[PDB]
């Protein structure tokens, strides 16, 4: 009955460091992890997956190294995405895209174009994403409303933010999965979360595998409302 | 700030109902066994240096019942009260009572506690929103000036010490709607334990995994 799971995913660094490896074999390892994980949730009936890439804080990073970054994010989409549109894969980038570099904007703009029209397992990466911000655009948008004279204070309610504020139209988050040991949820997703089952684990995100994601839905299952 | 580093805990009291039908009773013994709860706990947080206390009391008689009889107690305790909440809809009575007893504790300088009677997070955030939005409509606001600093400055205790702690007895994994906008960064404690039985090592324990955090 697990519909929508959201996951952040902490313990590359670690999991490198623990194995005598430079930190980009942890992001490798990583990626990996994350595959395996998109193609478990749609093997087994899960409709969205969102996972957490990073917040809008700034990158301990020179410049040059920051727009190698972007264009090496221009390539994993490129290289990636038709295989996710076999694979029916509905790819959506949540959070502020006005903060990446007009080439990278285009490009997921076009991977998103591309399997919008899918009804497979909808994957959505949060990147540049945080919660508190997702709720202050969908108030923004309400006040410009009711600046225009189209909207009464007293008439916002719980449900009309509701549709101002990310994901609205799939289903409510039903677990969060954070990986890495810490108890937080460090302003991922919260208008969301409100009744979402959570689920902290110590094991590092490139281990993190099958079995896991079934311990965490088990944890789902045997929840009591 | 005392060692521990803590300055405002939240909790979610479940499971007065079970630790009560274990026992053969009737869920009114456990919620009675529940406040004898809260009344240790709020003792051990005014003697371990908290600064607030944040108890999610319902999203109507033992509320009315405990104003009537412990605003005595917390006011001889230095404990500032305040009930958070939407409290436009309890009976004129109740509000008054309401209000009678935070002027009283208004002044004190001790661990302030509240009360979250008729609360829901989203709702907080909603109450938030409107007020930005009275704002936009008298012209005093526009709308691209909202940020997140500004929608802090107007969701419930906003002036106290940002939460971190979030503790929930009772043995579910969730926030059911508590704070929300407030435990961004909270770390949150989940326990097995009933309320009634949450003891003075358990609130220890909680924060010592406060402490722990990375
Ligand atoms: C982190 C990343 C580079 C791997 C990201 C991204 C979004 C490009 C991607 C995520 C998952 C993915 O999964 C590939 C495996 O197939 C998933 C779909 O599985 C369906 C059934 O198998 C490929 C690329
Ligand atoms: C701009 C973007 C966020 C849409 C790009 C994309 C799809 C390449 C990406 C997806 C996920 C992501 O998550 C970062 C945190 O991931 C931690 C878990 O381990 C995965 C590490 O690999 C992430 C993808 O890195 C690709 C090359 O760098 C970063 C970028
Ligand atoms: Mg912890
Ligand atoms: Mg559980």
């Amino acid at each position: 009955g697990c519909r929508h799971v959201a996951i952040i995913m902490d313990g590359n660094g670690r999991w490198a460091k623990k194995q005598g490896k430079i930190r980009a074999f942890g992001h490798k390892a990583g990626a990996k992890s994350v595959r395996r994980a998109v193609s478990f949730a749609a093997n087994n009936g899960i409709e969205a997956l969102t996972l957490y890439a990073f917040s809008s804080e700034n990158w301990n990073r020179p410049a040059q190294e920051v727009s190698a970054l972007m264009e090496l994010f221009v390539w994993a989409l490129d290289s990636e995405v038709k295989s996710l549109h076999r694979h029916n894969v509905r790819l959506r980038i949540i959070g502020d895209t006005s903060r990446f570099n007009s080439r990278l904007q285009e490009r997921i703009r076009k991977s998103e174009a591309l399997t919008a029209g899918n009804t497979g397992l909808t994957l959505n990466i949060a990147a540049n994403y945080g919660g508190r911000w997702d709720i202050v655009q969908g108030v923004r948008q309400l006040a410009e409303k009711v600046q225009q004279g189209n909207l009464q204070p007293d008439q916002i309610d719980e449900e009309m933010l509701n549709q101002h504020v990310c994901m609205h139209e799939l289903a409510p988050v039903d677990l969060v999965i954070r990986t890495g040991g810490e108890h937080r949820i460090s302003n991922f997703l919260l208008w969301q979360i409100a009744y979402a089952e959570l689920y902290f684990t110590d094991v590092l995100w490139p281990d993190f595998d099958e079995q896991d994601f079934e311990g965490a839905l088990n944890a789902f299952a045997n929840r009591e409302r």
